[PDB]
């Protein structure tokens, strides 16, 4: 019985199987490929999903929602404190850690992020194993590309807590990238940026795919802006539409507001394939009826700030990871937001036209991207980056990863000291800051350089790998011509496809440290006689 993928979301989730060739997105009871991240809780029963969000204006004090903001977090952190200001449940200190609090048949109870997500993990299992008509334990569970170690180990103790044996945990742009098989296109390295915009968060990612192997370069975006935003706005439109034609102001009863609300979310989705909506309300408020219309050039009007300011995130996505908007190569659209007409345009005017990639349901692709890799898990380039020991331990790369072989680089060095009688070359492996944290390939010394003042004796480090991988280093003095050279063995298989990723993904995880470390050495390519990792 195969293993599923989960996008375990901040307000709705999603499951997903590949079984027999093809990925399916799972139903839940009510025939919602999608289910709210809701757990009500009563005086007789625990709620989740559709009849959770259904029963939130009769119970919103005991029904909780948006668990992923608090999970792996501090109860004192500064999102959390302030995202209280809005949730109509109610946040408690224990220990320093955030706890949901509420009223399940007559007692008071508490429980962990952790613990509420996993109820969620519990009905998606549920309508997977409805669909598949046997037990599933088996399952990946994505996260956001920002998540620290501390909240995806939360969301694995969710999954583990609802009986989910967790294969792996995946970062949301890296499944939505698989499931359009972006990882399966031939060429050089690729960059891909997911534009991930939904019901309550917006995350701008940028990915590089070379080899199968996905390394995240940046993240941005901004976690309080969805579509509920846009209906909001809709909201307060009409409001003021029912206050200039009706001299009444609606907005002090409750269930009168709530009923426009559900009027405005129908009619942003009309305003994706339709130029005009209608508005139907019978007797909203003191027996007024509301029937009305609004045209998508008034709907773009109302959200002209918000959907213009997605672009921001775009900007200093594409800042972060140092490439130029040209320089993309696949954009993925995810999030039921990203179908708004205009949304898509400004996206596809500000790079240049670029067809975009949306083909698959984006409220679905990432659990379906999930999918792919959970049936993985069940059943020529560079590998890693190439360079030498500077000044300060510091990685200096000659041959960037994912480069196409054979091919030969080469770069000129100088010494750090004064009268530096020699150089110590140290040929490493691997895309950290530190060669310290990178892998030792060889040395070799260069020696009789003629004293000089430091930065002007002339050092030509080469790089040159022929096509069976065999890596062939050798530095000349450019003052006299003396060289010296190493020869690195080129071993099949020692690094796995697996082992590949673990480099890349702590070079991701410690990307600012390594960031600031890079900032503060001013060698520019000066070379020291020592191994500056056996130092005292
Ligand atoms: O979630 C949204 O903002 C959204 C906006 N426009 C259209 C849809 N839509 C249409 C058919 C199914 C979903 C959703
Ligand atoms: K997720």
């Amino acid at each position: 019985g195969p293993a599923v993928g989960i996008d375990l979301g901040t307000t709705y989730s999603c499951v997903g199987v590949f079984q027999h060739g093809k990925v399916e997105i799972i139903a839940n009871d009510q025939g919602n490929r999608t289910t709210p991240s809701y757990v009500a809780f009563t005086d007789t029963e625990r709620l989740i999903g559709d009849a959770a969000k259904n029963q939130v204006a009769m119970n919103p004090t005991n029904t909780v929602f948006d668990a992923k903001r608090l999970i792996g977090r501090r109860f004192d952190d500064a999102v959390v404190q302030s995202d209280m200001k809005h949730w109509p449940f109610m946040v408690v200190n224990d220990a320093g850690r955030p706890k949901v609090q509420v009223e399940y048949k007559g007692e008071t109870k508490s429980f962990y992020p952790e613990e509420v997500s996993s109820m969620v993990l519990t009905k998606m299992k549920e309508i997977a194993e409805a669909y598949l008509g046997k037990t599933v334990t088996n399952a990946v569970v994505t996260v956001p590309a920002y998540f620290n170690d501390s909240q995806r180990q939360a969301t694995k103790d969710a999954g583990t807590i609802a009986g989910l044996n967790v294969l792996r945990i995946i970062n949301e742009p890296t499944a939505a990238a698989i499931a359009y098989g972006l990882d399966k296109k031939v060429g050089a390295e690729r960059n891909v940026l997911i534009f991930d915009l939904g019901g309550g968060t917006f995350d701008v990612s940028i990915l590089t795919i070379a080899a199968g192997i996905f390394e995240v370069k940046s993240t941005a975006g901004d976690t309080h802006l969805g579509g509920e935003d846009f209906d909001n706005r809709m909201v307060n439109h009409f409001i003021a539409e029912f206050k200039r034609k009706h001299k009444k102001d609606i907005s002090e009863n409750k269930r009168a507001v709530r009923r426009l609300r559900t009027a405005c979310e129908r009619a942003k989705r009309t305003l994706s394939s339709s130029t005009q909506a209608s508005i139907e309300i019978d007797s909203l408020y003191e027996g007024i009826d509301f029937y009305t219309s609004i045209t998508r050039a008034r709907f773009e009007e109302l959200n002209a700030d918000l959907f213009r300011g997605t672009l921001d995130p775009v900007e200093k996505a594409l800042r972060d990871a140092k490439l130029d908007k040209s320089q993309i190569h696949d954009i993925v659209l995810v999030g039921g937001s990203t179908r708004i007409p205009k949304i898509q345009k400004l996206l596809q005017d500000f790079f240049n036209g670029k067809e975009l990639n949306k083909s698959i349901n984006p409220d679905e692709a990432v659990a379906y991207g999930a999918a792919v890799q959970a049936a993985i898990l069940s059943g020529d380039v560079t590998p890693l980056s190439l360079g030498i020991e500077t000044a300060g331990g510091v990685m200096t790369v000659l041959i960037k990863r994912n480069t196409t072989i054979p091919t030969k680089q080469t770069q000129t060095f100088t010494t750090y000291s004064d009268n530096q009688p020699g150089v110590l070359i140290q040929v490493y492996e691997g895309e950290r800051a530190m060669t310290k944290d990178n892998n030792l390939l060889g040395k070799f010394e260069l020696t009789g350089i003629p004293p000089a003042p430091r930065g002007v004796p002339q050092i030509e480090v080469t790089f040159d790998i022929d096509a069976n991988g065999i890596l062939n280093v050798s530095a000349v003095d450019k003052s006299t011509g003396k060289e010296n050279k190493i020869t690195i063995t080129n071993d099949k298989g020692r690094l796995s496809k697996e082992d590949i990723e673990r480099m890349v993904q702590e070079a991701e995880k410690y990307k600012a440290e390594d960031e600031k470390q890079r900032d503060k050495v001013s060698s520019k390519n000066s070379l020291e006689s020592y191994a500056f990792n056996m130092k005292a």
